[PDB]
């Protein structure tokens, strides 16, 4: 029912549902099967940084994932977002674990959105660097929690710090985002998040996604594991 | 969620979402991107007439838009409607304005529907020539109002008579329409409306559409402007 | 809205919506227009048996329909079910009549499901041979009733025993069925039902279907006749 446009940071190869046989970064339009993929050297217990860029003039959604003293992964896909998405949207961060487990910790999250009309510019900008327990400007869904160490824990984490299996969680910004109207000439957004993925066992599973969805968006049933908390099925 | 079959009278070229670079008439099946288009000479402040025809033997939806002492536009598309639509439907008129503004005035609206079984015929026919403030046989949605001058004003119009921007309105007939059952051999409908599109500025925007939808049809969120009050997105 | 995967037992040729010009058995994935069909010699007033087989290793849904001292019909299609369907599902039996009429009597219904994980095995098995009026492990929908002669009557049957036209009925098992989670290596199901189709007139209509759908599944509006109580439209 819900329209999903996602930038995907994928840690587990799910070759059964069209993933490549390595950890990867993907662009998702209405489907878990990514429209474009790039090879991604995932680093266990290291702080990574993701940048997401789109504008309506380029008609391209672009993504870059970097680790310090390490490789950088880059993905781009030609997509017209006001053609795909409704007038008003909600932006968020989503994560999942399956059988294999990982921490899906967000250390910081910033987002800027701009909409230019025919005749100065309309803008929204938010910045999180510390997350509060009483965080009224976020819609927490599923197993997602804020407050421990000043961080957003999207998947379930025990008292000691070890990741829990079969978890799903999303955090969405409270205010709806304006991506198009009839008067619009230019539309753009920039998204930035720093993340920590650590796993005790050999294979970490599934990962984190930045997503754009319609205002009334909720976690689909059984979207744990490979479906990343975004899609009800693997179509 | 809603299945839409529309004949659109499109006044503004939205080349961004698949429109030709002129005012046009189109046949819409589940999408804003018309399946067939024809060039239409829109006349500002003039009374026009639209005729819409379909039967299940032809398997063709056809439309003709005419102005007095002027050009006539013709569009036809091969479509099987009982294959596309449910057993029971609601018929309506829809209109929108964006940044640019137009009056979406309906002066008269008539509709006939016929369903033929094995071994005479089942029929529904309604005729509006004057519209009432107390109009219980219509479902008014959005900015749609009846009563001033005996006309249906689909988009918002001020006290003086000037059209208002960013408006959306639909009028639907109260009784559900039977378009097929298992016993059926022939199914047909004829639709007719007279309309007034006037604009003070150079470019009138978006226009009027006749539509067929499932019974519980509602105006989608952000279907102002280019989406004509019919579609949630531009897919 | 609902995802439907059905094994179809089709008695009436609806060539208008993509059926072959004979009684047939089909595999339905999201659509009434079968992905694979086989010719099936329907026998009026005779007890038939259907067997449905699928496993995730084969990636094939197969079906066999047999009558005593008569022809056997066989259909197979390459399909990945956990790619198509959600994690948790409900299994059921569905039937319809149109203008022409048939009894859609189920004499017995058995279903087995298996889910094998990384580490023995998770399983569900139910067997019906006699049906009760007070049947709490079934969700009866539409015109479907249990109790007459210890049988499930999916379509409406009169006091004397003659089939009634324009009927629709479904029976679903109460407990949800697990067909995948991430830990899974192999998932399988076997379905079996015995059936009685009798008609006084020359043409019996539409028939019975075994189906897999999401947990909250209900009968679509106007899914009588050709649509088999499964699909809202003939897409
Ligand atoms: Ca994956
Ligand atoms: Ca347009
Ligand atoms: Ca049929």
């Amino acid at each position: 029912a819900d329209t999903i446009v996602a930038v995907e940071l994928d840690t587990y190869p799910n070759t059964d549902i069209g993933d490549p046989s390595y950890p990867h970064i993907g662009i998702d339009i209405k489907s878990v099967r990514s429209k474009k993929t790039a090879k991604w050297n995932m680093q266990n217990g290291k702080v990574g940084t993701a940048h997401i860029i789109y504008n309506s003039v380029d008609k391209r959604l672009s993504a870059v994932v970097s680790y310090p003293n390490a490789d950088s992964a880059t993905v781009s896909y030609d997509v017209d977002l006001d053609n795909v998405l409704p007038e008003w949207v909600r932006v968020g961060l989503s994560a999942s674990t399956g059988l294999y487990k990982e921490t899906n910790t967000i250390l910081s999250w910033s987002f800027t959105s701009k909409l230019k009309s025919n005749s100065e510019t309309n803008a929204l900008h938010f910045m999180f660097n510390q997350f509060s327990k009483d965080q009224k400007d976020l819609i927490l869904q599923g197993d997602a929690t804020t407050g421990t160490d000043g961080n957003l824990e999207l998947t379930r984490v025990s008292s000691n710090g070890s990741p829990q299996g079969s978890s799903v969680g999303r955090a969405l910004f409270y205010a709806p985002v304006h991506i198009w109207e009839s008067s619009a000439v230019v539309a753009s957004f920039e998204a930035t998040f720093t993340f920590l993925i650590k796993s005790p066992d050999s294979h970490p599973a599934d990962g984190i996604a930045f997503f754009i969805s319609n205002i009334d968006s909720s976690i689909p049933s059984g979207s744990t594991g490979r479906l990343l908390g975004l899609f009800p099925d693997a179509n």
